[PDB]
């Protein structure tokens, strides 16, 4: 059996002094960064005065020149709106995809001129592209409802000339202006006018991100063949005169990652060895383009190998881009042009400042990092460039520099800082095709400034195009950007010529982090400190990480019975790795039935002094636990790695989690909680296994700081996580009679539930333990005579929804993640996916694909992406549902399992296609995807058979379409919705989570509803109310006015005041992400009344917020609803059968303890999700007007939108 984590993550290679030096810069300070870059940046000032007239002279000649665009001239003469001129491109794509040109101008004449377009796939999927071109406006999603309008409008008006028009537009856009030629021999021939007048080429086969082994098969050979074609024209020019080409290394393997470093080295550089063999042959430059800052030093493991290798040498046409942009820049050049000394190969080095930011400012945050890996202020990357730029212009001799740039501040900078001597190898300029042609026009040749200039020349269909042509139209359109600011004509000719290296000197701080950019600590401001994550990218994280893990595993972990008194004795187990039973993780010792009962005993009595501690120091044990917790982190990821089958990213996001429920339910007490709100009383915290630190200490937490001593009794599963939990909150000060730690299976569970002096239950686990608890607790009643409170959050049966609009690449990988993230073993896992009949067959196709390059096994090594499933019990479970889909016919694909998963309990993830969403019973808690098909009309159909398992949980949309966001996300009935992501976020108070029907009771985990349930009277939590008023409550006080019943009617209105239904909020986040927190009506209630006067209380709480009623027929009461409005009417039923009248979401009960004793064990009796019922006296109903809580009679949804999914950020395109 091999050591823990003895194979954790080592590095590809011993690293250098140079390597570390690189890595220590990764996420250094903005402030640290910037002093030595302006150093570096210096230039005299006759080189200052020299460069600023260089760049006039250029910038003059580039407005002197400048004509409107194409699209602006063609908006002009139709007097296009802004969604005309977009619907018309959209049009005129679509048009172009008829290959005959007879045939299209025949329906363009014939059939679209004539009106209906429609009869001849949106034809709006591409709209947030055409809408950059049009309106240099980036929106994420599309408003085809908005375009269809223009689109009919525009023909309508102007005709077949208009759309021939468009046509001839789009066809210039699309195959000379976005790429340089549809394939290799049409850009090589597009090449030659340029060329004589002294520019040169990189062509860049698109292509990028390989989703399976067959892309990454078909970006090789493109570029191979590219390789020839250019190869072939460039007839011996060389690597300096002659074309060369660009590669993305993640076209070249699907795994390209350092979690995957050992797949790279052994996969990935053969590849890229093959095709440098090639490169050489024909003495052409071969370039190695830039990607996420999370690949950089990766990239370099490659580059080292190829220049060091004997098979290569004689070449000089090895090529490397860094990113400006990055912190660690300069100290990658220092490695590169080492790396050049040492193998006598002059690298070509292609300085850029970068494509990616707005991805990695949304990365660091989401990640919770110390700080970003690229700057924040756009003149910081513009004085790191010219830093660079002085380093590389003194290493020419073993470095070929290549500036990429269409700043022309920037370029006159470097060109006087070169001086006087040039020759043609010395270094050279760079541009993209379509962007720096008119600036380098002023460069190139002997009459100008004698500089030669290599055009970046993207190459492939109108298909490939999509993410790089998001990019460089974001790029044109941001504000910072000087190919935007250039055409401003707000924007003088000084201003684009000042000095960014002097204007940061001169700054107060130097080098101070932009003002409106939050680092990840500060995501929330005053209210709360963000949890902090670890970067598995970093060298020196990796190899704290390893030391840290290796030691947690030398721990003997124990669980025992920590009773108020002391620990207990009792039966004592080892506790073993799910993925490798020979590694003992821990001992277990496990409650008798009669010490879970003492323990309640010793809660009740110690109840009062806990209630005592003020809330602000119950609140700051809570803040002093998440202290430890982040502190002790790598220790507590070790223990989840090895007892919960978790790899180490999802530890770290467990730890998180518990982190952030620590310092969310601490603030929620400062902004909430005082003398009124007592506690229940004990309260008995039960949690399950697949969550065994975050989901535990929530539920905890809240818990103790709304003043309740607990019960913590942990899944059989995992209790050594859940008992170092307990240590850490008691070192934070938690009395130990306040929290109790009992260790065992269900029978502790049950006894801890029954025991006499519970007054509360939190449960989170299976919906068929929910129903049992539930039973236990209908025979109960409070000493006031009332129900348990029974927070019970369950299972998810959660489905996807893909239509013709989405993107494969995005789609396959939110799958993946939310699929088989963990094997399956999160409550919000995708059990369903859904694809549109038109793209399922090739969604599937890569999603099969991307299956296949899994890593499962034992989680102790950073490679590995799934684990193995809890127990032997489960997997038996798991594979009789595998095996009866099976038997019945349906599709099966499985990954392979190594022999090595032999010793654990595993398994392989697992795709099933469907017939019928009702194939499925219930949840299936394992790495079994379902997969249906469906028809784009039936998709309202759709979402019914979705809602109607019954289950509400988590639910996915993938969808550029704003009609279809609108209608799916208002007929699905889910607590926590997703657009255009994954759907297994639960963030703190940003994604609150939690779900309905046979899902859960509510109110949701991390959100503000949640401390309200666990004190005998709620407060109002922030930002809780609404101003709109049920417009059917308004209706009923007004028939209960005219048949006299006035302090109903009175109650009535207070109540459609009180209520908080249509509450929208945003909740604040990470750039990049809409999240939205809305309360809507439950549903039916279940109406138990006993009086006239009861009932209408009853009634006045349900309407007002939202719901219908049913009635129970039993009450006799009939005859108190006569002549009810037809609006009142329509939201009321009466029910002699209440179990076949259900589902309910929930029920209000009028009567004695005896009444409302025997009603909960009725409801309790209903088939189906458990009831939030609330019950009161007549009395009760006539002295307090919030008998009947209107905070559990709404609905909490949560909705979280990728704003980012069209390829970049609006709202930070205009941050710099
Ligand atoms: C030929 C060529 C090849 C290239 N290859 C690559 C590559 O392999 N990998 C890659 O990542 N990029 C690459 N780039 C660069 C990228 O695609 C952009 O073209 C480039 O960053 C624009 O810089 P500029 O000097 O033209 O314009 P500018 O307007 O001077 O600079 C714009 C840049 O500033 C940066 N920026 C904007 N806002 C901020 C901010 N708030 N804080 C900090 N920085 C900010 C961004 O990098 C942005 O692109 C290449 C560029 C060229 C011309
Ligand atoms: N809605 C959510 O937020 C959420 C989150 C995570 C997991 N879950 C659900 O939890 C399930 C998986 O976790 P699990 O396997 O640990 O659930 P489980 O129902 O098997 O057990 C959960 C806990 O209940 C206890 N238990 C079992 N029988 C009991 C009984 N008769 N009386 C009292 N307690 C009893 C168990 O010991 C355990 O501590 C899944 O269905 C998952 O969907 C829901
Ligand atoms: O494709 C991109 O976004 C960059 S890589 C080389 C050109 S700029
Ligand atoms: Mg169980």
């Amino acid at each position: 059996a091999p050591a823990p984590f003895a194979d954790f993550a080592p590095p590809v290679r011993p690293q250098s002094t140079l390597r570390r030096a690189i890595t220590a810069a990764y996420r250094r300070p903005e402030t640290e960064c910037l002093p030595p870059l302006v150093e570096a940046a210096t230039q005299s000032k006759e080189i200052r005065d020299a460069a600023a007239s260089t760049a006039r002279k250029l910038i003059e000649a580039l407005r002197g020149k400048h004509s409107g665009s194409g699209v602006e001239g063609l908006v002009q003469e139709y007097s296009l709106s802004s969604q005309e001129g977009v619907a018309l491109m959209c049009l005129a794509e679509a048009l172009l995809r008829i290959p005959d040109t007879a045939t299209r101008d025949a329906l363009i004449r014939d059939k679209i001129a004539d009106g209906n377009w429609k009869s001849h796939r949106s034809l709006f999927v591409n709209a947030a592209t055409w809408g950059l071109v049009v309106t240099g406006k980036l929106t994420s999603t599309v408003n085809d409802r908005s375009l269809a309008a223009a689109l009919t409008r525009l023909i309508s008006r102007c005709g077949e000339p208009v759309i021939r028009r468009g046509v001839d537009m789009a066809m210039r856009m699309m195959g000379e202006q976005f790429v340089t030629g549809e394939t290799i021999r049409e850009a090589l021939k597009r090449s030659k006018e340029l060329e004589e007048k002294g520019f040169s080429y990189s062509y860049d086969m698109l292509g990028e991100a390989a989703t399976t082994a067959a892309d990454a098969e078909r970006y090789y050979r493109d570029y191979e063949s590219a390789i020839h074609a250019i190869g072939k024209a460039s007839a011996g020019r060389g690597i300096y005169e002659g074309p060369g080409i660009s590669i993305k290394l993640s076209a070249l393997h699907p795994r390209y990652s350092r979690a995957q470093a050992a797949r790279v080295m052994g996969e990935l550089l053969p590849r890229v060895k093959a095709l440098a063999l090639l490169a050489k042959n024909y003495d052409i430059g071969l370039n190695i383009d830039a990607e996420e800052a999370d690949r950089l030093e990766l990239s370099l493991d490659l580059l080292e190998v190829l220049c060091l290798d004997g098979d290569l040498s004689g070449w000089n046409g090895m090529g490397f881009v860094v990113q400006a942009y990055g912190k660690r820049c300069p100290f990658v050049l220092d490695f590169i042009i080492d790396l050049a000394r040492r193998s006598g190969r002059r690298i070509m080095v292609r300085l850029v400042k970068g494509a990616y930011w707005d991805a990695e400012i949304k990365r660091a945050q989401l990640d919770g990092l110390a700080d970003f890996p690229v700057f924040t202020r756009k003149i910081h990357t513009d004085v790191s460039y010219i830093a660079c730029a002085a380093k590389l212009l003194a290493a020419t001799d073993v470095v070929f520099p290549q500036f990429a740039t269409h700043n022309a501040q920037t370029l006159a900078a470097i060109y006087h800082m070169a001086g006087k001597d040039f020759h043609v190898g010395k270094y050279e300029f760079q541009c993209l095709h379509g962007m720096g042609e008119p600036l380098y026009e002023e460069v190139v040749g002997r009459g100008k400034l004698d500089r030669p200039c290599r055009i970046y020349a993207p190459v492939g269909t109108h298909e490939t195009l999509l993410a790089y042509l998001v990019r460089r139209l974001l790029e044109n359109g941001a504000n910072s950007s000087f190919v935007h600011r250039i055409n401003d004509p707000k924007v003088s000719i000084d201003e684009l010529i000042a000095d960014p290296v002097e204007v940061v000197r001169a700054m107060p701080v130097v080098g101070a982090k932009h003002d409106r950019i939050a680092l990840p600590a500060e995501l929330f401001g005053d209210a709360r400190t963000n949890s902090a994550g670890l970067d598995l990218s970093n060298e020196e994280t990796l190899a704290s990480l390893t030391e840290a893990l290796r030691e947690s595993a030398a721990m003997k972990w124990t669980a025992l019975p920590q009773l108020a008194t002391g620990p207990a004795a009792g039966e004592t187990r080892t506790v073993l790795n799910p993925g490798d039973h020979r590694d003992v993780v821990g001992s277990v010792t496990e409650t008798s039935e009669e010490d879970a009962r003492r323990a309640v005993r010793l809660a009740a009595d110690a109840a009062p002094d806990w209630a005592a501690v003020p809330p602000s120091e119950r609140a700051a044990c809570l803040d002093r636990a998440a202290e430890l917790m982040q502190a002790r982190m790598p220790t507590l990821l070790g223990l989840i790695i090895r007892e919960a089958g978790k790899s180490a990213l999802n530890a770290i996001a467990e730890v998180r989690e518990a982190i952030d429920f620590l310092r969310y339910y601490a603030e929620q007490t400062r902004r909430t909680l005082g003398p009124g709100h007592g506690p229940l009383g004990p309260i008995v915290c039960i949690s399950p296994w697949n969550f065994p630190l975050a989901i535990f200490t929530g539920q905890i937490a809240a818990a103790l700081v709304a003043g309740n001593p607990v019960l913590a009794k942990p899944a059989e599963e995992t209790p050594l996580i859940a008992a170092e939990g307990v240590r850490i909150l008691r070192e934070a000060g938690i009395p130990a009679s306040a929290l109790q730690l009992l260790p065992g299976d269900g029978r502790v569970g049950a006894a801890l539930v029954a025991a006499a002096e519970t007054a509360g239950v939190m449960f989170t686990g299976s919906t068929e333990v929910a129903r049992l608890i539930q039973a236990q607790l209908a025979d109960r009643l409070s000493p006031a005579g009332r129900p348990i409170p029974l927070i019970a959050e369950t299972g998810g049966q959660n489905a996807m929804i893909v239509d013709s609009s989405a993107l494969a690449e995005q789609v396959v990988g939110d799958v993946i993640t939310s699929a088989f993230d963990s094997a399956g073993q999160r409550c919000s896992a995708l059990r369903v996916l859904c694809l549109q009949e038109d793209v399922a067959d090739r969604i599937l196709t890569m999603l099969k694909g991307a299956l296949h390059e899994l890593h499962i096994g034992r989680t102790d090594r950073l490679s590995v992406d799934v684990g193995p499933v809890i127990t032997s019990e489960a997997k038996d479970n798991i594979e009789k549902h595998i095996e009866r889909m099976r038997g019945l016919g349906r599709k099966v694909e499985q990954i392979g399992l190594a022999s090595e998963t032999g010793v654990g309990t595993f398994v392989p993830p697992t795709i099933i296609e469907l017939e019928k969403l009702s194939d499925l019973q219930r949840e299936v808690f394992g790495p079994v995807l379902h997969v249906i098909r469906y028809r784009r009309d039936d998709l309202d159909r759709l979402v019914d058979d979705v809602n109607a398992t019954g289950y509400g949980l988590t639910f996915g949309l993938h969808t550029r379409l704003d009609e279809t966001i609108a209608h799916v996300t208002s007929r699905i009935k889910a607590g926590n919705l997703y657009i255009n992501r994954n759907i297994i976020g639960a963030v703190v108070g940003v994604q609150p989570f939690g779900g309905r029907g046979l899902s859960g009771t509510g109110p949701k985990a991390g959100g503000p509803l949640y401390l309200g349930r666990l004190v005998t009277t709620a407060p109002v939590p922030p930002q809780h109310s609404s101003v709109h008023t049920d417009p059917v409550l308004l209706d009923f006080a007004k028939w209960l006015d005219g048949k006299g019943a006035r302090a109903e009617a009175e109650a009535a209105r207070n109540a459609g005041s009180s209520s908080a239904l249509g509450l929208d909020l945003e909740l604040p986040g990470p750039v990049g992400e809409r999240n939205l927190y809305t309360l809507h009506a439950r549903g039916r209630i279940l109406l138990v009344p006993a009086t006239e006067s009861g009932l209408y209380h009853q009634l006045a709480a349900a309407l007002a917020t939202g719901n219908s009623v049913a009635i129970d027929a039993a009450s006799g009461l009939q005859a108190s609803l006569k002549n009810l409005p037809q609006t009142v009417g329509l939201r009321v039923s009466w029910s002699k059968d209440w179990a076949a009248d259900g589902p309910f979401a929930g029920a209000l009960v009028e009567g004695d303890a005896e009444r409302i004793r025997a009603v909960n064990k009725a409801i309790a009796a209903l088939p189906g999700p458990l009831l939030l019922v609330q019950a009161a006296s007549s009395g009760e109903i006539a002295r307090n007007p919030d008998a009947y809580c209107l905070n559990w009679l709404v609905e909490e949804v949560s909705a979280s939108i990728n704003t980012a999914a069209a390829g970049g950020n609006a709202s930070l395109m205009a941050i710099g």
